[PDB]
């Protein structure tokens, strides 16, 4: 099968959506998209067409985002490794300087 | 059974020292203890705990308040059942919290 | 004054939790008793905005797991929060062996 | 792959929160700048006590837990293929809380 993809990043250290986080989508090491979360911490779509079956990586540049805000983190970035092939994947990042998580939304 | 906890402030990546945690069973309090420098409470009862419904409540809102940090969560209450050892950590932050059965 | 919503996802299976009972109370007085829909959601807990105060949102997760033939050490999931924004979205990410919440958006 | 290893030490603990039990037999690798430094397996308590004989130097590291393969061996499907933590360097304890439908990490200890 094939599915569309979205994400949402929340900074749970402050309880606010994370605006301005760069998030990249790659497949077999080739970048497909490099986008930025909006004021609601969201990226509504990574592609016009559903993504074909395959192995994907969604990487949020969380370390750089914390650093621009003058904040330290042990985690340098947040990478989600997933497989496609359900019409939609929503894969949020819940982030903090001291930890992070994801789930199938 | 025996009961322990561990509280980690994931907003800073450090153990949460000085958090008050209360144990109760059917509304009656069994223990009131404070996390140590490692964020831990090794045991809530000198005697082993019988089967029943229990509540562990960490005073997280008050803990963040003491550090001058705002949170919409006022406290963190876990509701669990003893039908072994139960290790029930709290992972806390001003904007969210988690628990799980650890080991 | 603010409105309140929730979303319950069973992360043990990666699916929205349909049919979980969720109640809202304030000072022991119950204000709502609702059930999550097919998307694991409850869009509002009140007809009018909730006044400032301390609230308790309780999802009957243990009962929900039990109806499906599944055991959990957690009997229910209770979120205690305070209304001092426009909206509070307070999800439950649940599993037989653990659960979490966060201030969403 | 072979099991192997050999200033801050590194440990992990993997819990399957879908069942509330330690995850035994999960392969976890440590790498730095492309080079894999260690490849180990969680014990009955879901733990790997150390990824190195001596404490690790400063730098950027990647701990990767083969969670998808572990779930698949138990006949359980997941959209997550593995769990990679990217971090920087006293002790680093970096647990994985895993489930077929989501996972998390944090700095423990």
């Amino acid at each position: 099968h094939m599915s569309t993809l979205s994400t949402h990043i929340l900074d749970i250290s402050t309880g606010t959506p994370a605006e301005g986080v760069t998030v990249s989508l790659s497949r077999e090491g080739e970048t497909l998209a490099n986008l930025v979360t909006n004021a609601q911490g969201r990226i509504a779509t990574f592609s016009a067409a559903p993504l074909p079956a395959g192995r994907y990586c969604l990487t949020a540049e969380t370390g750089a985002w914390f650093a621009r805000a003058g904040r330290e983190s042990v985690f340098t970035r947040a990478q989600i490794d997933f497989v496609i092939g359900e019409d939609h994947f929503h894969l949020p990042f819940l982030i903090a300087p001291g930890g992070w998580s994801t789930y199938r939304g």
